[PDB]
């Protein structure tokens, strides 16, 4: 199924009939960082499998819902169960839910992920406000926009220089200062590693030479689809480890260690993003 | 449809019957840089859609013709409407028209494109004679030759060290000097960004560290198919902007600004390439 | 055909019935480096085409057998006719033979290849013990594990930091010292170029800046599938040329020159790997 205007419209029609909510804000949350979705007020939970033209996700399994309701007095829509390109989903499958958000009325998309630290100033448990990216799949002919352009959503050749909104970054930092956890908050450039292997020690050393601050396996495809159709983005990485230190010390990362960092910061990240949603212009 | 010997032969048969021209030279022109094709003498215009085994292009739309005739007393064949891999065309679709050129008798391929400047010596409106390339899709398993080898055209493992003919570069520079616009002409290494997003500010900074002089979204796939089957190549980039300066100053590029640079240099590029065609050994 | 547990099991069943050998060790040999396979004792030769669910290889042609028997008193299984991703094989086709090795009982995989030298200390005819890698296809969304995870074999997010076993590297070096050819043996980081074009002169210069010691078109996909399912790996490159010197001197490489280096070192490499097999813990 192509992520075109007609197909996204049919999905938006089903959603509008079922939910009654007109959202201004969309959220996509990283693994272990989804507790806020369970606190949406007057919620409506819509399984992906029920929505016309949504991608099939039963090979991977696990949760896959769209959730609509209110947070802090604002109308939002959340994806519960993210689609990652390392699972084998196509460009069209990743893009359709973001384009449905656009047709529903979304103007701002908030995104969190888990990532590895490259910059020597980053420690496990730190947050990074993403200010730009290096898209290795995109340089190598696997950009999320490869294919026919869908003109109703955006231009054939987009400019990504303002993909990460500067005023949203400033508001996120302001709130961290108000609650005295600004010592945990950095800014940086995100490298997209297609995955699903954690980058090797020698790949990490290469990324340090190339000016990357953090590395991960998500987020950049959604950012590019959002920028293409005029949705503003704030993206925040939670740092699981420092891959450069680990390479010097011959220490390994694993998914168990990653999820333990998620649990350590989940409640603070929930409080942070609730206040960001409440304060958005 | 595979770009094999039998399929390319059927297309060359149709063309020979219809056109009566036996070309020695092929040309592929960048966007806004196609005026020379409209001045081919005793022309024959052949829509792609009419030629057996040519790739289907109706999803993208816009012009798509093969044009044969004479320029400066030389027999040429031009592609009017380029195929780009960021549109979703396969390896086989890009390669077949070049292999048809080979069977028609082409020995030299002349190529122009629009590109972004990385080297700090490059300004908008400058020309770059391409002397080598960095093929990010090719390093990442999207090389145009991935697939079975077509032995009738070339070897399984080609060497690209002489892909950009040195004597053709010298002739192009000599002609610029004769007409006193050599101050506009540079040489450089071309990075292939699969596209269709313009490279991000942080991607541009990375390319500066890696020794790239210019970046664009075309040309390298055609160069590799030509080199594989023994066709000599001259490739010239027209510089739309300097991406490094733009990143320092937070200025954006867009397709409108690019086409305006094309119009500013179109007539000089037309005159230049007409003289190159006339003077080729 | 997916490289899943059921499909790999059906192939392992056929093999066990036909061969009677229970192998502990697997080998994959580079081009021109396959003489050891012809000396396996009490051999059983099984054409790929006869084995349920093995990938179809008739478009490329040439040899394709699985060979089981004894070397130095140890039970082994060899692939005679390698599958390379630049031929157009999918992730699933490359992975299935390695996962069949796992089900047959393989605990150690020994791999050889031909490669280009980047590090200035490397000459034609040298050997490199691979200690880590830079996986350009993997950074760019063509990792061999992209797709659903096959949980019976390994985890969704593998760590590759110990993919190249350190004690196996030490044993290989010890044997070189015993036979007084240690002056030929180096260690280094391997860059995976998807292929099939030899890297360009400017790509080689880029790899020198990025800390790569050698470059080639194979091996990393098999290493990653082996690491994912807990098989230890030793990988050795035979150096065909130094690509950096060749770029400075405008000298070309070609497949004929590569195979001549293979023939010069084939008998010593055969003797080396026979002793490694005999001595494995
Ligand atoms: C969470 C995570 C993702 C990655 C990546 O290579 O994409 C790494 C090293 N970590 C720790
Ligand atoms: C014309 C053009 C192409 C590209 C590219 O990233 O491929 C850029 C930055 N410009 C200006
Ligand atoms: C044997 C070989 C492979 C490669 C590669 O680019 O992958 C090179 C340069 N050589 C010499």
């Amino acid at each position: 199924v192509v992520a075109n205007y007609e197909n996204a419209s049919m999905a938006a029609d089903y959603i509008k009939r079922v939910s009654n909510v007109l959202p201004d804000i969309g959220i996509i949350c990283g693994s272990g960082l989804g507790k806020l979705i369970e606190e949406i007020e007057e919620r409506k939970v819509i399984p992906y499998i029920n929505i016309p033209n949504f991608p099939k996700t039963t090979v991977a399994g696990h949760v896959g819902n769209l959730v609509l309701g209110s947070v802090g007095g604002r109308k939002i829509v959340a994806m519960q169960g993210r689609l990652h390109m390392y699972e084998g989903y196509s460009n069209q499958e990743i893009a359709l839910p973001i384009r449905v958000m656009k047709l529903l009325g979304v103007r701002v998309l908030l995104i969190t992920n888990l990532a590895g630290g490259i910059n020597r100033k980053l420690k496990s448990g730190d947050f990074v406000l993403i200010k730009g990216h290096i898209n290795f799949p995109g340089l190598g002919l696997n950009n999320v926009l490869v294919g026919p352009n869908q003109d109703e959503f955006g231009p054939r050749f987009p400019d990504l220089s303002n993909a990460y909104d500067r005023l949203l970054q400033q508001l996120a930092l302001k709130i961290a200062q108000e609650n005295d956890f600004q010592d945990l908050v950095h800014e940086g450039v995100y490298a997209f590693n297609g995955g699903p292997t954690y980058e090797s020690p020698d790949e990490s050393n290469m990324l340090l030479k190339l000016g990357c601050d953090v590395v991960g396996m998500s987020t950049v495809p959604e950012v590019i689809i959002a920028c293409h159709c005029g949705i503003k983005v704030l993206a925040v990485s939670l740092i699981a480890n420092n891959s450069i230190l680990d390479a010097e010390n011959d220490v390994s990362i694993n998914h168990e260690k990653v999820l333990a960092v998620a649990e350590k910061r989940a409640d603070l990240l929930q409080m942070w993003f609730k206040e960001i949603i409440t304060r958005l212009p």
